[PDB]
């Protein structure tokens, strides 16, 4: 079974998750090279402005239950499944990377879901399942111009 | 459950907010204080958002062959949210407001089990919606009720 | 000689009124039918969004010159001239009941535009004018709106 | 226990559906007479106005989970349960075809809603959980229009 | 062979039409009565709206051309196809009336536009066939909501 | 004074704003000078506040069981507004338009009285209304025409 | 009875007091303290945004009935029942005062509007009415917040 | 020529724009390649402005007393524009767009001559603002697909 | 007859008109003098405005045909009948040039709406008679300012 | 008697100058007249709203440097080279004045500039830079205005 | 070493500090709590929000002179002078501490100003002026929150 | 020989270097081809609207101290050191001219802007620091696309 706090669990690992996925989209927006990178450029910034509305809704949903949304970097860094970006990355390199985070990131969302369910929690759950929608949707988009 | 028992619960917030947007109106008028100001407003953005709800809730009994409750007679009678008494402080004001929202959010925890049982999952995502709303503001209002 | 308190009255008169007919208008808007629906549908939300104007614009009126506005449904419901909506209207009877409303509360406002003119309170009188304005504009529409041929 | 190959099926009878009856309502928008055709000739292009956003949503979906979004106008006539426009019909007839098309669909999506559910694709279950509300609530519309008296 | 001076007698023709039109479509607008009230009070707004840009297109473009725009009432009725309202039209009857004055004006602006054809004025062509576009939907949407049934 | 005095006095105006449209758009296409671009553009808001007027009062005489004057024919009849004559120059058209919005001015004080010793203050307002307009245009043209 | 003339003179009562109150307003809005610093300092700009609308509107009527606008801050300083700001106000007198200036200012208007509507002149009448109907509003608000 | 032979290329056109609306909206869902985002949305572009023409040209054959094409069989029974085969890749897209957009261009030619030999100069207005389009837009598809 | 190639020399034509014209504009809009240096000045910024507006659209249709859009100032300043700002213009002469231009430019262009029509050029067509309409207006505006 | 003191010395000059200013727009506004009516009326109404947003911006420059902006007209008149509107100008009389207080601004803001500089008060360098640069434009249009 | 490079390095400081307080903002925005939550909630988002202009800005003005921004939060934390929020504050205190990072940044500021001038990178110097232009207002507001 | 009449000349350079890259831009905008057509297509018109923008502002500021603003086609093709478009570039060609361009006007603008603070002229020297910043990260973007 599943209860109020293993929902409160999941909240904080996408608050860390794209805590991270937040500087590393700004990483890519800003080193991004090549043929495509005005596309990219932009690109990446609307990823990330998404991404900081996610971390507020789901931040502001652990207060809602009464619980501490992580507020540090050095609490995101530990929890994240994002990785921080290393060097020297190609375009194409780029979007295979945040293919596969977000395909993680899905595949977390999908357990956080059914956790939530479980719990009772369906404001969580109905949250959850906004943010998978927008995940798959970009992924499907990157496997398509790494296509 | 059966769609009847979903008609039971949209109607009752129908009235639940019919009545709240009065209140709301009744603090937005007599909110006094040094958060004046904030609460004023606050308070408006909040009646706004319940005739929304009211409307969305009221049509979507209409959408499954109901009758939603029309008149305020028929609000006051089956509403868990009471009216404004008289006398109070900005203070008083939001603990009431906490108080009816973590009512109507319990109210709604329930109403959505129901809704899913009955197979009626767009009522269901109608009031899981508003109690997303309902627990984000009822955040809100602790908060500021918190001892400084 | 009327004074303010008087005035105060007649604001909290149409408070209640319009609080009444804020919910009858719901209920038109949720149960009209026929062919005009769709118009309809409309219109009434067009009119109960404008009956929420009047109960805040009169109600911070009376705020403004030291009275208490009417603050709960009980209240309105016994003051109010404006009666909730019966069951099984047609979407004429609606139109009908709404044109009776407008013309009983018109004939209000004028006594109630003399008595603030009376009393000195100039402003509620203005108020009272800006909504008999808008009140016989809807009134001559519902009534085209019901006339034969 | 249905899987997401189920889904996709039930994903794509919408996106037939809804192609087909965003020409179906271009006819109804085009060929509507009779006084109240001003308002239903707006009210069938906010239809498929809202008609080729679903098609659009749901398309994106099945690629989003790996499958092929029906992508021709045959395949379309093929699978849809919504039928071309026929010939003569009145703006009554018109309305009535579209209340019985929405009742029809409606009763389609409760089920896809729960194979969605039960194969664990609550994405794809809240995109037809949307499009039910939406569909409920212009069939309640198109029956109200449609009442005697 | 058409001259400049036979295009400025189409474009004043225009002119002298829409501008009767105007106050006629305004006549309609306050006088409409019946079910229909709500959305024909509204068409008949967009309609003289319509009206007014293009009497001032029209007649800008007689200055344009150095001609003298016909600028009074007295002589715009004196041109005028348009003739001005009656006494007791009901909304069918006013919707017959502009149906058949569309049907005119369309007629006239064919030969206006053989006339700035042939004069070499392809600006105001142009205009004469913006107008006819416009003429032509609103006499289809207007004989539609006629039709029987 | 009665509600058919006010009712006389609304078709005035509705008959003087109808022919004041026209005789704006005159002097709009006709206007010439140094200052060509700025009275082209004026006249314009002019004539668009006119039909405002005209509109606004028409549906007052109907909101009181009358009949608005609804042909050119009647408004030429009734309006204390000229036509344009041919041929004026920019000084010439703004003196004429001040003259006219003195006559307007100077009939609606008269109007105003007549509608609030009959009872109409919704008449009464929208005659206050655009008296305010009409002197404010007044003084600007008056402005316009003094000798630099 | 009373005459042009004299609404003249209460027209520019208002436009003294409310060029006055512009700048007290602006010095409130600067050098207001205390917990309800950003309530305050933003409502003080409203109203001193408010109060040239005011000013510019009754000058201009008072042009249009042939007068003239008083147009220094000499003479407004002379005219203006609304006194310049003293030193180390705290929030609540700031607001204190305020409300008596609208009192104030209020009871002014009820005796121009009369003197107004006897002069015939009922647009000027009815800019007096319009300006009390805010005042009169925004006086509510003000002792609400002292309450 | 006469005006049923003008309903006859406007009906073209409705069918023809009715095939392109679902293939636009196929080519915006398989496009794929490191050109995607720029694509994915110019497509979307494409088929917003296809149904603009769908609706406009179908309206202009009620204007003229005339039958617009309302079925999916009907259009695809008289389009020169082929449904989207299975399988392409983004420069094949482009290509395809460019063949239809040469053909529906070539198409309008002897439409407009058709419409004004009729005397239809608003049919024929119509055809010239669609093909002032369709030319723009092939020469950015040539431009596109131009080897760098 | 007429041909394609034809209707491409009347595009450029005005391409090297309007591009010669942008620039007259500016200088205009920089060096107007006198009372009215506020209307004028904005006046011939609305104009340059429309005019670049030309200069692309009427460049992209060559494109569309297959031509080479002029696309240098040299080449611009061979082929243009607007000549460019003399030195010393007052408001009044700067009106009465742009006249002259407007009404060389609109007898070029009843040409060259002919060639267009009879070389079935009906796009083109089209394109020159929307600009000669916006350059008749105009003129008739300039010689307003001038009576 | 500090450099930053100095500084704000600079800025209440300004804030003076501005609101002096900002009465004196008006009375231009309510009192031009003549053929340029229309289009001066606007132009002293656009300069006016521009001098209030100098004296806020200016005044709470002086309040993030921890001094005293003026905040009373009395203040503002002692400090103010911009002298309050004289009785009846013409519109040639009211341009050629705001001139000359353009050009005295213009002065002051060099040196203002310079004294900012050197104390190391860059933003209210940028600030007077700011200034200079309008003061200096629209004074390029008043001349050109007076031919 | 070289000039250039200091200001590379002043750039990166600003980019760490503005990357921390970021979360810091969502943080106190999160937990501030008391008869203030209104509006302190929402200023706080403001601010990140304006961080997050910043942190691009100066990210991108690095990668405008051939450097390197900072793009992992690891680095963040390690230069910036901006440390993360402890456990529990009062809304007070949360309001304080802020206060204090404004100070240590805009004395941060003063001297990358100096050294931006000095290596004649006068785009970063602008860069870093309205910087401290923005946080001394804050700054001024903050204190006068805090009485 | 006065310095104010040294920042002329540099205020001119810049007008003669926009205004000849203005009509640049639209050939490259014009020609442009390839699978990047899209996005260099809309990029090379942004880049001309903000050149326009610059021949403006430069232009008035020269006239707001006195000057004469290059007003003539064959005057900037004389001054400018950006030189007129070449037959048929490919993408990258026209991207790497561009770089050239901007690279040798950041650098033009360096000294301008020393010139300019030498001068005294303040607001000049701001206008090329704006320009500068454009240009710059402008440049970073080309360099980025072209690997």
């Amino acid at each position: 079974a599943s209860n109020q706090q293993d929902v409160v669990k999941e909240l904080n690992q996408q608050v860390a998750n794209w805590t991270v996925a937040y500087t590393k989209l700004h990483n890519f927006h800003w080193y991004v090279k090549g043929p495509n990178f005005f596309s990219l450029h932009v690109k990446f910034e609307e990823l990330y402005n998404e991404a900081s509305q996610y971390v507020d809704e789901l931040a502001e949903r652990i207060l809602a239950v009464g619980g501490n949304p992580v507020g540090t970097l050095t609490e995101c860094l530990e929890q994240s499944i994002v990785k921080e970006a290393a060097k020297g990355y190609s375009a194409e390199q780029m979007v295979e990377e945040l293919s596969q985070d977000f395909t993680n990131i899905s595949k977390q969302l999908e357990n956080a879901i059914e956790i939530a369910g479980n719990a009772g929690d369906d404001v969580s759950e109905d949250m959850f399942i906004g943010m998978q929608t927008s995940v798959d949707k970009h992924n499907w988009m990157f496997k398509s111009y790494l296509s």
